[PDB]
This record gives C-alpha cells, structure tokens and sequence, in this order.
C-alpha cells in the first residue's frame, strides 16, 4: 500500500507534523541552542532521564507523543573516524526506535550538522548517514533545516536517488 517517502522542509523542527520528533541532543538530557532549543521550549518533560550516550537514541514519551533523543558526536571532541562511526550508529539507534515505535512519520534534522560540527560543513555526511539507517524502515521521513540552501541541497539529494 501506502509508499514510504523522505521530504525537506525549511522550518522549525518543533512545528512538525508527524508522529515524533527527533531531538539533535546532547548525552546528559540538557536543553541547549538550535534543535534541542526548540525541543525543549516545546516538550521540556521530555527531557526526564534523556541522558543517554553518544552515538545512541533514547526515546521519553510524553502522552502518546515520542521524543527520541539522538546523540550525534561532537567533532570538536571526536577524530574524524570514530565521529564517523559514532553519527552512523546514532542515526541507526533512531531507526531501531523509530521502527519500535510503529510510528507512521518522522521529524528529523541533520545530526552533528550544528554545534556539533567543529565548524564543517558536514551536510552530505550527516545526510548520507540518515539515508543508510533510515532507507529500512517504512515510515515517511521528513528532514526539517533552517538554510535555503540546505533545503536546495537535501532536496536533490533526495530527488537523485530515484
Ligand atoms: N529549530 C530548528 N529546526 C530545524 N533545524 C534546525 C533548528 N535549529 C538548528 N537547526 C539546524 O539543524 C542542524 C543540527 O544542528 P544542532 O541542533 O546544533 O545539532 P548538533 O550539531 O547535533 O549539536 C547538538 C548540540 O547542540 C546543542 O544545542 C545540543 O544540546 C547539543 O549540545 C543544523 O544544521 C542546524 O542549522
């Protein structure tokens, strides 16, 4: 039936329209800027217990609605390799969630894109990384951004492959 999709949209990932959001978080569950700033000035119980490791996803329910914690590393404090390895298995801990959720949808922004970066653009990595975890499951991802052309960018991406 129903044909599992992945969109772009550029907007504020807290203003999603699907099942649950995926929170670009740090591993002690703490509110900070960007993603996880507009996380927790929407869903702040959700960051009870969040705490999780790097390169792992926790998900807090609050009510019905699904929070998933996603750890991505810093490249700041990781080699490039092991950052590599860490952002791959986060995305895949949102996968494995994701698909024990049973959730129909998904709000998911760039992980590590942001603070997270150490000041590269890692648009292609973060991006290539979500395809390879999420391609499995059959619920339809939507990618939220802030750039215009980030939005361009992950949008032919995405065109491309099909
Ligand atoms: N409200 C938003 N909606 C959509 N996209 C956003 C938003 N805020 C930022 N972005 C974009 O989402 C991407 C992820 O950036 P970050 O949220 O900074 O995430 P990350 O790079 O993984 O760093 C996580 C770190 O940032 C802290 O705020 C957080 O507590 C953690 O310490 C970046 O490309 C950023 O430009």
């Amino acid at each position: 039936h129903h044909a599992p999709s992945y969109r772009v949209k550029r907007m504020d990932i807290a203003k999603n329209d699907e099942e649950c959001v995926v929170n670009a978080a740090n591993p002690r569950g703490l509110p900070g800027d960007g993603v996880c700033k507009a996380v927790y000035k929407k869903w702040p119980e959700s960051f009870k217990n969040s705490a999780t490791p790097v390169g792992t996803a926790k998900t807090v329910m609050c009510g019905t609605y699904p929070v998933i914690h996603a750890v991505g590393p810093n490249f700041s404090n990781y080699s490039e390799s092991e950052g590599d390895r860490e952002l791959a298995a986060a995305y895949r801990e949102v996968a494995k969630e994701v698909t024990r959720l049973g959730v129909n949808s998904v709000a998911i922004p760039l992980l590590s894109t942001g603070v997270y970066s150490g000041g590269k653009d890692r648009l292609t990595q973060s991006l290539n990384h979500l395809f390879t975890a999420m391609d499995s499951t059959d619920a339809d991802v939507v990618i939220y951004c802030r750039d215009k052309e980030w939005e361009k960018k992950i949008s032919e991406a995405i065109q491309m492959r099909t």
